[PDB]
């Protein structure tokens, strides 16, 4: 069932100067559509979707988890973190760090979170624990968006982030409602207007996560759609290119979920 219809990502991916990588899951029928997608890119910002889940699913042993109000210092405030910039002094809770990390890409937000969780190897636990053994972060804000061609460093494929996000959002790796908490966070997601979500009808659900290294042509979404009418489409677009200063395209990725979503017949 995986790649039933060609689509032309080597043409994309070319006219890009780049490598793009798909994998695209029809959870109703178990269609995929799948490019490069066991191939490494660099997560970026991408990782802090599943940050958010790691700590949800700590939350769910620690009933005050998500309401404990965390403090923190200027020195925190590392670049593009304009949610947690604006309660440098009066502090945030856990939830809201987490909603900043995955609906604003706060940087700050997603270190605190991290220290939260034992660091990037806390994280990485969390992904094996949820049968997921290609995730890898090895390093924190800012310094894992170096996208240094072959390294693995702070990487994941596109399949198993599309296989990871589908056990969160849709399987049984978060309890109930964990599970809704996690896809409305992503729901509400405020960077990714001009990726996945530019390819969805107005008129289906959807959350995201994007990513943007600022290197190499680096940049990435994920997503979890509801159609009207079918079941849900998980999918994953990462992109990279050789030169540090080739530049990332959010029209290349809306234009490669574009053709994932037309690969699995469903009508967008
Ligand atoms: C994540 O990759 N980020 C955080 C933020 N927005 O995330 S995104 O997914 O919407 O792009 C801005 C870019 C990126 C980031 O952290 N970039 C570093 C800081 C700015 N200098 C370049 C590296």
């Amino acid at each position: 069932l995986t790649n039933l219809v060609a689509e032309p990502f080597a043409k994309l991916e070319q006219d890009f100067g780049g490598s793009i990588g798909v994998y695209a899951m029809d959870t109703g029928s178990g269609a995929t559509v799948s490019y490069r997608a066991e191939e490494r890119f660099p997560l970026c910002s991408s990782f802090k979707g599943f940050l958010a889940a790691a700590v949800l699913a700590r939350s769910q042993q620690q009933a005050g988890l998500l309401d404990t109000p965390i403090r923190y210092g200027k020195n925190a405030l590392v670049r593009w973190s304009p949610i947690s910039e604006k309660y440098l002094t009066t502090g945030m809770t856990v939830a809201e760090l987490s909603a900043a990390a995955v609906q604003y890409s706060d940087n700050a937000a997603a270190n605190l979170l991290l220290k939260e969780l034992g660091g990037p190897a806390g994280l990485t636990a969390f992904m094996r624990s949820i049968g997921d053994t290609t995730f890898r972060l090895d390093r924190w804000e800012l310094e894992l968006n170096s996208a240094i061609p072959g390294d693995a460093r702070d990487t994941s494929s596109p399949r198993a982030v599309t296989e990871s996000l589908q056990k969160l959002t849709l399987g049984s790796a978060l309890a109930a409602p964990q599970r809704q908490q996690f896809v409305d966070w992503l729901k509400g997601n405020t960077t990714g207007n001009h990726r996945i979500r530019a390819a969805v009808p107005a008129d289906w659900a959807v959350g995201d996560k994007t990513g943007t290294c600022g290197g190499y042509g680096t940049a990435n979404d994920y997503a979890v759609v509801w159609p009207t009418g079918r079941a849900p489409i998980v999918l994953a677009v990462y992109t990279r290119a050789p030169n540090k200063d080739d530049k990332h395209s959010e029209a290349v990725i809306a234009a490669a979920a574009r053709l994932a979503l037309e690969g699995l017949g469903v009508n967008g």
